[PDB]
């Protein structure tokens, strides 16, 4: 196999699908790759080092619209965004679980300014802004984990009574597993957009 | 060592905070206890079990205002429970990623239940109900997730370059890291509040 950056990411992608993020280790990327570990040491030190890259690549590849369109208003954005984060995540095993702890890679620095930039020309404040766009990421971040660790554990968890449930409890669960959790995650979001929107709006005003 | 499994879990617990998550295992539980391994068996069947049973205990332990007080309005139950839910998290290395992927315990159906019973009573339906404690939880969960595993992957990742840092990505990490998140939380909360009330004001309105 070739050995450059681009490569190993890739292999370390498919691994990552096939073992999830704990069986995603530096030995089984070797046998991947058919090489031996000192081979392997020269191009990826450790396993950190290989989850800080493959969160980077994993938005690069897939989250499409880090940016606002020419004269977006900061709510689409937002929302757009938001959705674009979302899928990005769910692309992989475990992808939300790798994102976790980051911070803004320098290949991200131009992108994710601008979108500060954004919102202050909008009237937030930095602060303000920042504390929006943290919110979204939090927000989307927890629903993308909750299912995706939901869906891992469902091996090895017994499963669910179901028969001593009380009966909103139990209409809630029936609902939850309707679906991704999206309808879920796209009616809390727009929650949180306007919420953002009458904090903007008042202004000094008692609100 | 007694065996029971109220002293199980204390002595699980102080060992997820001396070494996290990763490093919970049963033989580092049997050596804690000054038993064998076939001896804790008998007692704990494996990791997700134990897991399990943290998660259950963490919110049992700490997490006091679960239920609404007399006359409360839904807003202040709302922004209570996510700060108790919040706190209770943090009160152990990697608390968060414990509670990820459970779904209420036996134990918790009453407590639960009474929250959508809650909701409902006041003028939503079971399944804005759902929706805004999920978007809460969500919310919440991946504040406290980003900053423990922020805080955790400090030792093994570099640090920051902070010299060719963008101006307002600079100020904003400064920003982020002045408290626990804290601020950005409690601030993020009022927003996704005010929305769930703008939508549940509204009605059939256009809104
Ligand atoms: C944080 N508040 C909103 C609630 C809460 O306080 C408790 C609790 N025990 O007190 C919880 O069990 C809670 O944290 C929690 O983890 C919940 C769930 O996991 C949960 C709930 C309802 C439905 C699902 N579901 O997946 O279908 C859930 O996963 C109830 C919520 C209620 C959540
Ligand atoms: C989801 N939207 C809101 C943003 C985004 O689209 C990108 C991106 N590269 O496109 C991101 O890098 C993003 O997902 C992300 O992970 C971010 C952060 O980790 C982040 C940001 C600013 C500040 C901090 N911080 O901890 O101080 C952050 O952790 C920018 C946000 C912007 C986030
Ligand atoms: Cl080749
Ligand atoms: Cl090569
Ligand atoms: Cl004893
Ligand atoms: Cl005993
Ligand atoms: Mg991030
Ligand atoms: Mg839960």
């Amino acid at each position: 196999a070739r050995l450059n950056r681009e490569s190993v990411i890739d292999a370390a992608l498919e691994l990552l699908n096939e073992t999830g993020i704990d069986g995603l280790t530096t030995r089984k990327l070797a046998q991947k790759l058919g090489i031996e570990q000192p081979t392997l040491y020269w191009h990826v030190k450790n396993k950190r080092a290989l989850l800080d890259a493959l969160a980077v690549e994993i938005l690069a590849r897939h989250h499409d619209y880090s940016l606002p369109a020419a004269g977006e208003s900061w709510q689409s954005f937002l929302r757009n965004n938001a959705m674009s984060f979302r899928r990005a995540l769910l692309r992989y095993r475990d992808g939300a679980k790798v994102h976790l702890g980051t911070r803004p890679d320098e290949k991200q620095y131009d992108t994710v300014e601008t979108q500060l930039r954004f919102m202050t020309e909008n009237g937030f404040s930095l602060r303000d802004g920042l504390y929006a766009i943290s919110a979204v990421s939090h927000f989307t971040l927890g629903a993308v984990l909750e299912q995706q660790e939901h869906t891992a554990a469902l091996t090895d968890r017994p499963a669910a009574p179901d028969e001593n449930l009380p009966p909103l409890l139990r209409e809630a669960l029936q609902i939850m597993d309707s679906d991704d959790g999206e309808q879920a995650f796209l009616h809390g979001l727009e929650s949180l957009i306007r919420g953002f929107e009458v904090q903007l709006t008042a202004l000094l005003q008692i609100v």
